[PDB]
């Protein structure tokens, strides 16, 4: 798994809009009860470099809103988190102007935790970026690969 | 939709496995509940040269069994159902000894119709059938793809 190289972590900051969505099994996403179905609305980059993730998310039937605290690490681009039984983000690549790719994973079994999002700034289908995002699967095992339509793409997480 | 030249119904008998599935909406194989979410067990050609589908499908909670009754048509390798709201049986390829792949539409709505599977007759993740599934896929605009690993083969459809 290879991350970005040279990642200005402040520049990814504002709202996104989860545009696709790929993982190693399929019950991580598989229905919106599903542990890792998660929808981001917005990056918040701190002083210090670290990520915080807000994003949105299915529990008792009802969407209800996260915020994931990304510690930076040693090594740019990965940050350590402790929330969806995963404990690494990896940023793979961003142009931060419309697209952004990343990747959720536990260190401990990488194969059967692995999900990885395609993000966009606004709720519009964008075919280069899932161009970007295809190529950088082809590498990883995906079982299951997800890519909204423009009206669900606006929805995001809704009953 | 290119379907299959000189498909011979009689050869595709007996016991079949779901390995992948693909569809144009999400919602349709969007979890176990969704309409869409089907595991083939069966194929039962008949003399008249109808095909009878036998497969399981989540239902109040469990796993039930369905048969289908596919009509033959003045159009070879399409068949005529009445069935989970699709009209259409398309089959694309099959070598009759290991894979065989097939789409079900509505001619109505096929953009948000079109649910397309990849079978086999063992329950072991074959490779070569998978390549001959996404190179089919490639002129379908398909936003959901699924594949079993091992486990799940196995299981097809179960709580
Ligand atoms: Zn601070
Ligand atoms: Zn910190
Ligand atoms: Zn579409
Ligand atoms: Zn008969
Ligand atoms: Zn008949
Ligand atoms: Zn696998």
């Amino acid at each position: 798994t290879q991350t970005m190289k040279g990642l200005d972590i402040q520049k990814v900051a504002g709202t996104w809009y989860s545009l696709a969505m790929a993982a190693s099994d399929i019950s991580l996403l598989d229905a919106q009860s599903a542990p890792l179905r998660v929808y981001v609305e917005e990056l918040k980059p701190t002083p210090e470099g670290d990520l915080e993730i807000l994003l949105q998310k299915w529990e008792n039937g009802e969407c209800a809103q996260k915020k994931i605290i990304a510690e930076k690490t040693k090594i740019p681009a990965v940050f350590k988190i402790d929330a969806l039984n995963e404990n690494k983000v990896l940023v793979l690549d961003t142009d931060y102007k419309k697209y952004l790719l990343f990747c959720m994973e536990n260190s401990a079994e990488p194969e059967q935790s692995l999900a990885c999002q395609c993000l966009v700034r606004t709720p519009e289908v964008d075919d280069e970026a899932l161009e970007k995002f295809d190529k950088a699967l082809k590498a990883l095992p995906m079982h299951i690969r997800l890519s909204f339509n423009p009206t669900q793409l606006e929805e995001q997480c809704h009953i």
